[PDB]
């Protein structure tokens, strides 16, 4: 039994819920909130535990990025802090290749990352490896075969329809085809062997649009595009299909959760999540105990 997990997000200020869909019964089980609320970070899965990566706290008290890594467990319900970044990185993007967790990008204040940097769980030690070729805030990261793709973003001027791949073997961050569409704050993912890029804002639209990179011919096409435009949402794979929760249309915070089905390239509304937010971390792992 795996559940989608939810953690943090914005809402009128940072959030600090941590709440998990059941695609199966349909609840939001509501578990133990985070340290400190955080919108503007990513979520992940290694070994288990549920990862939450970076952002940042938007408070009535104040602002402050956040280079804060934390671990949370399903069999204790618990939170548990593990070594920070070394930096901030609000709006950051986040992989897993061979058990580590690869931190892309993001902001502090008015500082564009391009670097990138890398934790192993088995030593609670962040290293960092070779930067990007471009400054990405709001960037979307997907691991396929073992390699690294940052895409989009927003480079503190342009937001940017470009994507690099990263190889661990070689520290090297290499230019691969571009979007054909501009985004930064999309949702990026990997589904079956193809990256989905979902969504986002391009500096005039929020978008709904989704687009598919195949290796093997290199290339971006276009599929079906969710119901509503959103960008900063959260995204997802769950048992063959992806989901994506929340983001900002706009206007509005959204709720609204909507679900991709390949086999048939159609996106439909399946939950409402609690109340609407933008900037989550989302994963999956099992369900608490």
């Amino acid at each position: 039994g795996r559940l989608i997990y939810t953690a943090g997000g914005y809402f009128r200020q940072s959030l600090s819920y941590l709440e998990a869909y059941n695609p199966s019964d349909g609840t939001w089980l509501r578990l133990a909130d985070l340290q400190v609320p955080r919108s503007g970070l990513a979520g992940c899965v290694v070994g288990g535990l549920l990862y939450a990566v970076g952002g940042r706290n938007n408070s009535p008290d104040g602002n402050t990025d956040s280079s804060a890594l934390d671990c949370y467990n399903p069999m204790t319900n618990q939170w548990s802090p593990c070594a920070p970044m070394s930096v901030p990185r609000n709006r950051i993007g986040v992989g897993v290749i061979d058990g580590h967790i690869y931190a892309v990008g993001g902001s502090h204040g008015c500082i564009h990352h391009n670097s990138v940097e890398r934790y192993e769980p088995e030593r609670d030690e962040w290293h960092l490896v070779a930067p990007m070729l471009t400054r990405r805030i709001g960037v979307g990261v997907a691991v396929l075969n073992r390699l690294l793709y940052a895409v989009g973003g927003f480079d503190g001027t342009n937001r940017l329809n470009s994507a690099e791949c990263y190889y661990p073997e070689r520290n090297e961050w290499r230019m691969i085809t571009a979007m054909n569409t501009i985004r930064s704050g999309a949702g990026v993912c990997v589904l079956h062997n193809c990256i989905y890029a979902a969504g986002g804002y391009d500096g005039q639209d929020q978008l709904n649009s989704v687009e598919r990179y195949d290796v093997a011919t290199a290339t971006w096409t276009f599929v079906a595009p969710m119901k509503h435009r959103r960008s900063a949402l959260g995204i997802t794979v769950h048992q063959g299909r992806i989901y994506v929760l929340g983001g900002y249309d706009g206007h509005t915070f959204l709720d609204s959760v909507e679900c991709y089905d390949p086999d048939t390239d159609t996106w439909s509304e399946v939950t409402r999540m609690t109340s609407g937010r933008s900037g989550v971390g989302v994963a999956v792992t099992m369900e608490p105990s």
